[PDB]
């Protein structure tokens, strides 16, 4: 019973966070195996992120002038390397709370806890996702660069952000854990817009199956639609265009409330059309896009 | 920038958490020291959960009959013991993952995250609010009991619920870690009725604070207001009284805006009043009450 935006237990990412030092700038790594990562910008000045040349910055840094520390003690750098915008430092030593890992890149919709940290030290965890301009509307102050963004199954952790960016806007911006941003922004000091945040409408749809699993059922019609009926009420009010990939992976919340998918989606148009006249679901007045059909099906059914 | 529900990191809470058996009956337990601790309900079967004589059915179970693990590694029970609603477990080793902790009994109104677990292994973390009526709205299935509710203070965790029920409404009840429950709940399947819910008022003009911090400003008015005045409309609006303890401890983010607290109460009396028209305040289209005073300023300062 009751629903909740739920963060992956995020243990398995503490005991990788370590404070990442170069010249007067302090920020955070992840530390997996004998690998420290972390964003580029780390080697940067206030002047040198006006216009930086990352390339020239680093030929003038040497594996002493990246002070890594994990808890109280010192990591030896014995290598590093830039990989797109993160630094790879090798360390001598193998992180031995090194969790079963993978890198993924995620595709906008897609949910993830965020471990916030300042100077290598967790602060809190919220649950995330990438929006379909590819930000992410987060909770990051100045030092929180280098948290990183994940997934767990059962015990692999799926790092897909770490934290670069704040956009004019306090909107956020960051790359996967190959140091690819996310979108098109680059890692300067220069006001970068972010497109249309459209509504993840998957993800809408699957939150409207988790209440009526919990009881709101209030906003369920007596209508059906298509998808391209749905589609042209979903374009009007700036909702991402639904598939028949999203009508598939929403099947099992299908099936679970024996309420098909268009049938929802007329509900959803409804909602649309008419709002919730002060009314809420799952204790929010709005329609919730930050859960997708697997975090429904996880939570609704206890997954560890 | 931005501002997230978030919770407090929960790995030294993951490294405490095992799976209690007895009879057929599996829920958590919270390994500190030498002692497990779970809701006595544990030693329930189906029958007995009617009306449950605890002192009666824990007189036909012995040591040997509290099967707990912890991990995939079986801890050795050398006692056992009924403190009101929970049973401490006393087992021949102390958890080496054993972090500072306290065990604390929080008012309604105090936030708090919880960390959900199964069969002793952790699922996800939120965040929670002791509701004025004793509940809390989590996010608990059967299994789910004897997880726990906490707050961190830098090294130390202080717990402060172990859930033990879901009413017949949907939301939970349970106890502080000496197994007394928060409100009049009874561990018994009997039907228990909820109290009104009002709304955590002080943690509502935290979260506008927080609001004002982050650049939403539309909801400041040109008015001010009295705390008799501003309580009246409280009273209609079933929200907590305001005190002037609760504008004591609004008083750093009264300093950090140069918004005096009884402004602040005007603005909130107007969106009671003419509600949000539409609009968002932090993504929300609700006042959310579940961020306290200290939330916000830990929240907006990076307190790790
Ligand atoms: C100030 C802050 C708050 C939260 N998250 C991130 C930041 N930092 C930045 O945005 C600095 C950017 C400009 C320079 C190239 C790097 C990234
Ligand atoms: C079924 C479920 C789901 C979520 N949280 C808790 C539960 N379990 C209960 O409420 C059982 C109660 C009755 C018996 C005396 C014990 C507590």
């Amino acid at each position: 019973s009751g629903f909740r935006k739920m963060a992956f237990p995020s243990g398995k990412v503490e005991g990788c966070m370590v404070q990442v030092t170069c010249g007067t700038t302090t920020l955070n790594g992840l530390w997996l195996d004998d690998v420290v990562y972390c964003p580029r910008h780390v080697i940067c000045t206030s002047e040198d992120m006006l216009n930086p040349n990352y390339e020239d910055l680093l030929i003038r840094k040497s594996n002493h002038n990246f002070l890594v520390q994990a808890g109280n003690v010192q990591l030896r750098v014995i290598g590093h390397s830039m990989q797109n915008c993160v630094l790879k430092l090798k360390v001598d030593t193998a992180n031995p709370k090194t969790p079963k890992y993978k890198f993924v890149r995620i595709q906008p919709g897609q949910t993830f806890s965020v471990l916030a940290c300042y100077n290598g030290s967790p602060s809190g965890v919220y649950q995330c996702a990438m929006r379909p301009n590819f930000t992410i509307k987060g909770s990051f102050l100045n030092g929180s660069c280098g948290s990183v963004g994940f997934n767990i199954d059962y015990d692999c952790v799926s790092f897909c952000y770490m934290h670069h960016m704040e956009l004019p806007t306090g909107v956020h911006a960051g790359t996967d854990l190959e140091g690819n941003f996310y979108g098109p922004f680059v890692d300067r000091q220069t006001a970068q817009a972010a497109g249309t945040d459209t509504t993840i409408t998957v993800n809408v749809l699957a939150w409207l199956y988790a209440a009526v699993i919990n009881g709101d059922r209030w906003f369920l019609n007596r209508f059906t639609t298509t998808l391209n009926d749905f589609n042209l009420v979903a374009m009007k009010y700036n909702y991402e265009p639904l598939t028949q990939d999203h009508v598939d992976i929403l099947g099992p919340l299908s099936a679970q409330t024996g309420i098909a998918v268009l049938d929802m989606c007329a509900s959803l148009k409804e909602l649309l059309q008419n709002g919730m006249n002060g009314r809420t679901i799952l204790g929010s007045a709005l329609l919730e896009d930050e859960f997708t059909p697997f975090d429904v099906v996880r939570q609704c059914s206890g997954v560890t």
